[PDB]
């Protein structure tokens, strides 16, 4: 008898309703009851969520690079790349102006010197190209590895095209049965996504209300302040970064907001961007209209490579902590701080837990060491006190990046459809 | 060769009887080594083609059924199948109580102890085991051996196959055919292949009864026999009391689902590895109780899982002999509660690995007898872990047993009961 | 621009040229300078190899195991046993012969006494023959395990065949389905594998130009006796063993030669013969002209339990260690050496980090026991200074005696297409 309502305006309901609700009960001390009794079903939508992460991403990108040229895949790749590289350069940008405008960390007042630290700890990165390319696929597929799933995916689906192009009849029939299961696999999955977006506003409720009971007595002083400053240069790079950039490729960016409004809440509310790409790919689909071949590798890579949203919190708590121990960045230290966010973006693909190994070499870059009792260790523990609170910010604007890249390439490309775009 | 010239059926029974009889006289003259370096390997053998196959079969067959059934019907026959193994699994616990009184086990056995209530053992969280149902990746549940996650995600497949092939669409509905007949290919490759380690099995029930005879052969005597005893007159219970009754009240004859399900019976019972024989269990269902898909591949994998009437049995009756052990008998009200706390470990330990010492030790807790180390009721508890392998083989058997009597009582009660297989002459 | 060129000439140029580039660059010390900068390319190429190995193993297995009778495929197992196990012995006794003719290790003088005995105990062989058979193909494929994989393909091979012959037509649409699925997969692998081909001249110049700027100094003294005895035992086992062994079942051994030169050399550079098992199936199906129901199982049955190079380079290495010790093994010793080392290629069937431990059997069989410290231990250091240039022509000879049985048990069932080797 719950599901008679709008699924829209019932996700809505349950992200307002579980903020409110969350920071009314974390602010008379049931954050506990929360924790024991709401966080379950929240819990259970991100487990719906992962549970389709890999394989639509298998089916889907097999599908669309089989439904392709190579060519065509090659220049998508190569836009959808320098489309994420700038929208990371911007967001750092963007990052750095609003903790240099709200002088982040100034009330801080530690005391700290230059007591260096060595580190060897940044990856490999001829490592990690090489681990692009797996080994075994059926063990990434199990170990969920999602950028040697999407190579795989790539090259069987090329493989299964120049099949289907044979003079020899069982080949083709081979070929074609192979991409017919894929197919209806990939289909399925969409399918299940759909369901499980009826379960969606329980989980937006639980998980906002969960996180808001939490982190919400923490955003105060300074942390408010560093709160509002990351808020504001995520709306910016939102509306000034996105909004510009669509409206140069002649789409509507309002529209493409109602449209990518679903993987927007579902990324913010779970904080996990690879664990939404199932929805945002049945958005890129089945609402703004999206052909397969675009998103089925631009979505998951995006997910992966492209997180302006860590950009810009990286950017705004590298001023933090160094306007909290009293060494503000010069302007060349900022040039930097943009520059090794950028290559800690694309040096750490795919590494696991990457954002402290990011945030630590971005520090390292202008010569913030993290050493364990430190005073730039204090502001970093500070940080991660309300670190979730801006995950669920930056990582919605992660997957709206990846969003806007993948209609950018289609619009380029002629592969968009613009019915659904003309009301 | 020319060795699967006999019914295979009489061949699994001389293989049982002769290697049970093999065993005994093996283990009694301390030749038990022997056995376990040459005799055992045959049996390790088929217990791995066995394993082998529950994978694929149970993800294919339950994706089939799930597709060749509507998900309204399905969530009643999950209804009805849960009801069933929760009271099935009480009336175990309730049996195993009464043989375990019946039989006085360990009353003879003499130990000390006091009210010493010491606590340990945090019990996992009950949320988090139900929310592990949904996996979080099928690829890695698949790899792993998780049959609940497998059970979940084949269901939601098959719901999504059978919506998928009624679409106004015409492409897609051939994708989704596609799909669903190669995973029927699969499944019945896999249950083609179940038929042929079948007439392997006589020679690994043999030689798993002998090995199970000669190792634990001699441990049986005094208190440990009577538990043997009342443990297997309390399993024969359930099977008689219980599931001829459940059957028969639900018009069924229960001689012929008897010498029907013989075959998974016996190799549950050999191999003591439910989700080892669920292989066998299907093929039973399918090709002599004539159960169909959407049935059985969802109820017989469940089944193996969360109902175990035999283990619940087991308990009651261990818990009663450790409690005339240590001279704290167990009083009625105490009974109870081990009968509730029974059926609610067999829900709460579902797919978690190694539960069954975590199902014992809470039930033992809840009455207080605590499993600190060097106290009696870890004593009496080792002295029970001698017979462990003999009181598996009767309640795995049990277990699978329950297990089918309900699945073919939710199949005749869906109409998915095909009655042609029951008629004589 | 680069492809234009015939890749048979691009890989041996690649060969040659990298062997000489790593010969001269670490006769200057630069050898490092090749592991940053040159070893990648090898390791990408590497990589992509391995990425093939189990879909195309399954496919191609399963797809053979129905296209063929059960007893056929028995009797074909039956000879490449037989054959494997022959060459095998043929290997180690080649390796006794030019190791008594180089007279290795006697100007190493090591003093040595009859002291304390080391066990590395054989794994029993009823518990590898049970580990054949898997207990999970999911798992087996993740883990990359291959005789479990072998094992259930086949099953799975012979089920569909049964289904095929059945009264029921939807069982039979069903098993065609599949058979479809996996016969397609086999095919885009073997695609895949020629395309890899393209960029295997980069990687066999990395790997040949590693190996040597590394090892390439250690070659003096008596290890370059010992490089020198290896390599003519490999060159007898190819030319005395293999070429008679193919000329008494009437197939002409040059023409067998010019057609396995791909998998030779990748086998040469990539030191590894399950890695390359997807060139060898290649090459074995689309220029031998063995039928999938002989390669498919023949070859990587071969690659896992048939190594004819390691055998003889145990054979040469134990005879180095008895010489180095100063205690020359008699006539009997070196008869339980090759009887022990069929032995231990048998009871070390898929059990992993092999050749090791078949070494230390070897070893105990003759008593020379590998204790830490000891003499012994010394000279097994000293072998292992220089085990790569040995590898690389050890795996080479070991994918090549699997061809040349794959190729005699064709011949001989006649599953062979005579039309290949016609000029
Ligand atoms: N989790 C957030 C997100 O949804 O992007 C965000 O990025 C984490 C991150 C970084 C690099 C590679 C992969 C991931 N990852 O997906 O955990 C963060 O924690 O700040
Ligand atoms: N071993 C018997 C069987 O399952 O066949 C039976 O159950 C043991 C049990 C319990 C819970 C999860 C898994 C298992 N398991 O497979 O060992 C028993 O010993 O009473
Ligand atoms: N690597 C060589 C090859 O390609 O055969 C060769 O065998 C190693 C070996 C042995 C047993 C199982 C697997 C492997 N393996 O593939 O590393 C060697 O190192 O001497």
């Amino acid at each position: 008898r719950y599901l008679d309502y709008p699924v829209l305006w019932k996700i809505l309901w349950g992200l307002v309703l579980g903020a409110v609700f969350g920071l009314i009960a974390g602010h008379f001390g049931y954050a506990g009851a929360v924790k024991t009794y709401i966080k379950p079903f929240g819990d259970l939508f991100v487990r719906l969520l992962k549970m389709l992460v890999m394989p639509i991403v298998l089916a889907s990108l097999v599908v669309g690079a089989a439904s392709i040229s190579p060519a065509r895949l090659g220049r998508v790749g190569v836009k959808i790349v320098v489309y994420y590289l700038a929208t990371s350069a911007m967001a750092v940008f963007f990052g750095l102006i609003v903790g240099r405008l709200f002088n982040v960390g100034a009330n801080v007042n530690l005391g700290s010197g230059t007591g260096k630290a060595i580190e060897a700890q940044p990856p490999s990165l001829v490592q990690t190209l090489l681990n692009i390319v797996p080994t075994n696929p059926f063990a990434s597929l199990a170990k969920g590895e999602v950028l040697p799933v999407i190579f795989f995916a790539i090259i069987l689906g090329i493989a299964i095209t120049y099949l289907m192009n044979r003079n020899e009849e069982r080949v083709r029939k081979s070929a074609e049965t192979l991409l017919r299961v894929f197919d209806g696999l990939a289909e399925a999955m969409y399918l299940i996504v759909g369901g499980v977006m009826q379960y969606a506003p329980i989980g937006v409720f639980a998980l906002i209300a969960y996180v808001m009971a939490e982190q919400g007595v923490r955003v105060v002083g300074p942390l408010a302040k560093v709160v509002g400053a990351v808020y504001t240069g995520l709306f910016l790079q939102i509306v000034i970064t996105y909004f510009i950039l669509l409206k140069v490729f002649g789409i509507d960016p309002i529209k493409f907001i109602r449209k990518a409004k679903d993987a927007m809440i579902t990324a913010f509310v779970t904080r996990s961007s690879s664990g939404t790409l199932p929805v945002t790919m049945r958005v890129a689909e089945e609402e703004m209209g999206v052909d397969k071949g675009i998103f089925s590798f631009t979505l998951p890579l995006g997910a992966t490579i492209n997180m302006d949203g860590t950009a810009l919190y990286q950017g705004v708590t590298v001023l933090f902590v160094a306007n909290a121990i009293g060494h503000p960045l010069t302007l060349g230290q900022q040039l930097v701080v943009v520059l090794t966010a950028v290559l800690a973006s694309i040096g750490t693909a795919g590494v696991p837990g990457a954002g402290a190994i990011m945030l630590a070499m971005v520090l390292q870059s202008v010569g913030l060491d993290l050493t364990p009792g430190s005073p730039v260790a204090l502001a970093y523990a500070m940080i991660l006190g309300i670190d979730a609170i801006l995950d669920m910010g930056r990582t919605m604007v992660n997957v709206t990046g990846d969003l806007a890249g993948t209609v950018i390439v289609a619009k380029t490309e002629k592969e968009l459809d613009e019915s659904k775009w003309i009301s």
